[PDB]
C-alpha cells in the first residue's frame, strides 16, 4: 500500500485493548491542555517520505503526539529533540507544532509503538502486535541508509524486525553496527525527560548522533 492508505488504514487499528482505552481516557486528564483538540489515535510517522535516515522511538507521550498527533510534539521529548535536529542541519526550524510548515531534510520520524501506553511503557505483546505497522512503515522508505534507535527497547524492535540478535547488537549510548547493503543502525539513549533532566543524555551527546546519522548517510 502507499502512504496515503498507510495513514488510513493506521489511524483505524483498535488492536491493543489497553492503548485503545488509554489514548482515549487520557484526553482532558491535564487540565493544562483540557479544551484542546486530541489526536488520540494511532499515530502516523512524520518527515521526509524520502528520508535516508530514520529516528525510531518507543511509543507516544499521551499528552504529546498523542494530542498533536505529530511524532515528539507538544511533551519534552520534541522540546529536546526538535531544536537539535535544526542545529544538526536537518529541519527548517527549530520548534515542531501542529499545522506548522516544519520540513525535515532528509530524516522520517516514527517509534516501534503507535498508540500512547501508560507510563510511557509498552508490553512486549502490544510491541509484538505494533511490528505489523513497523513493516509497513518502513516498506514505504527504501532509501532509509541510518536507522537511529532512542533507547533500548526500540533498539530491539529494529533488531526484531531486521532479524538481528540481541546479543551481538547490545544497547549502550553510542553503539553503532552496519548492515548488509551499506546501512547502519545507531542506538542512542532515549530523549526521555528522565535522561535529559537529569543530564544522561547531554544535548551535546545527540547532536553528536545526529552528526554521525548524517555522516554515515552521505548527507
Ligand atoms: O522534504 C520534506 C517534504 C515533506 N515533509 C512533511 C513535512 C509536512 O508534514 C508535510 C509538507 O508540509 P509543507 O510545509 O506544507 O510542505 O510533509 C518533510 O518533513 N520533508
Ligand atoms: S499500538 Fe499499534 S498495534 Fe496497538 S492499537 Fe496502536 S496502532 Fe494498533
Amino acid at each position: 500500500m502507499d502512504r496515503e492508505a498507510f495513514v488510513q488504514t493506521l489511524t483505524a487499528c483498535r488492536l491493543c485493548p489497553r492503548l485503545v482505552a488509554w489514548r482515549e481516557e487520557v484526553v482532558g486528564r491535564k487540565r493544562a491542555f483540557r479544551g484542546e483538540p486530541y489526536w488520540a489515535r494511532p499515530v502516523p510517522g512524520f518527515g521526509d517520505p524520502e528520508a535516508r535516515i530514520l529516528l525510531f522511538g518507543l511509543a507516544p507521550g499521551a499528552h504529546g503526539s498523542n494530542r498533536t498527533g505529530r511524532p515528539f510534539t507538544g511533551d519534552a521529548s520534541g522540546a529536546f529533540l526538535y531544536p537539535l535536529l535544526h542545529e544538526a542541519g536537518l529541519s527548517s526550524k527549530p520548534e515542531s507544532l501542529p499545522g506548522d510548515d516544519l520540513r525535515l531534510y532528509g530524516v522520517y520520524l516514527t517509534a516501534a509503538v503507535r498508540c500512547a501506553p501508560p507510563k510511557n511503557k509498552p508490553t512486549p505483546e502490544e510491541l509484538r502486535a505494533c511490528a505489523r505497522w513497523t513493516e509497513v512503515e518502513l516498506g514505504l522508505l527504501p532509501e532509509v541508509r541510518v536507522y537511529v534507535a532512542l533507547g533500548r527497547i526500540a533498539l530491539e524492535a529494529l533488531l526484531a524486525h531486521f532479524g538481528l540478535r540481541k546479543s551481538a547488537h547490545p544497547f549502550r549510548h553510542g553503539a553503532h553496527y552496519p548492515l548488509p547493503g551499506g546501512r547502519h543502525l545507531l542506538a542512542s539513549y532515549h530523549v526521555s525527560r528522565q535522561n535529559t533532566q537529569t543530564g544522561r543524555l547531554t544535548r551535546e551527546m545527540f547532536l553528536e548522533v545526529l552528526m554521525e546519522a548524517k555522516r554515515l548517510a552521505g548527507l
